[PDB]
């Protein structure tokens, strides 16, 4: 769909202060599928969008305290109903993939981006969590070419760091929507 300077056109729009420049002003090629849900295993909270501006109440859950120390962000969340949130520009460096390694290609937020679905390893996303994704994932081929080449989770570039998007991401269903 339509791209306005680095901003999905339909996308609510929350900029987070949680980002920096693309080393060398590259286009990014690679696309990091995450998972996340806050508190964990819970739906719908205002939390994801506070951890991602760096402004999450330590206090509001036991599980909070931990992450508070966190500078962490996404390009865009896409929530259980199919709400897309975006919090980066896509010209820019969110704070998403840490340690990571992509054909022998480390700092992986130089040149990915990463979109997270609001859920687990282990549970279904939505059918309508699949649609988004694609919508986004299109509108990011047309600009990003090399992107239908290269999408992968964030447990294939952190493996044995990190699970997401799990067993449960349906690559089979998500690709059946990319590139029509
Ligand atoms: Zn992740």
């Amino acid at each position: 769909m339509l791209l306005d300077e680095g901003w999905l056109a339909e996308a609510r729009r929350v900029p987070s202060p949680h980002y920096d420049c693309r080393p060398d002003d590259e286009n990014p090629s690679l696309l990091v599928v995450h998972n996340i849900s806050l508190p964990p295993g819970e739906f719908g909270g205002p939390w994801i969008d506070a951890l991602f501006t760096g402004t999450i109440d330590p206090n509001a859950h036991p599980y909070f305290a931990g992450i508070a120390h966190l500078r962490v962000s996404a390009h865009c969340l896409i929530r259980r109903d199919g709400e897309i949130v975006q919090y980066v520009p896509f010209d820019k460096r969110a704070w998403h993939a840490g340690v990571s390694s992509y054909q022998g290609r480390e700092r992986c937020n130089d040149f990915s981006i990463g979109i997270e679905l609001e859920g687990t390893d282990t549970l279904a996303y939505t059918d309508a969590q699949y649609q988004q994704l694609a919508a986004v994932t299109n509108a990011l081929i047309t600009r990003y070419p090399a992107i239908a080449n290269n999408m992968t989770g964030h447990c294939n570039i952190a493996p044995e760091r990190k699970t997401d998007p799990g067993p449960s991401f349906d690559w089979a269903r998500f690709r059946a929507l990319v590139t029509p």
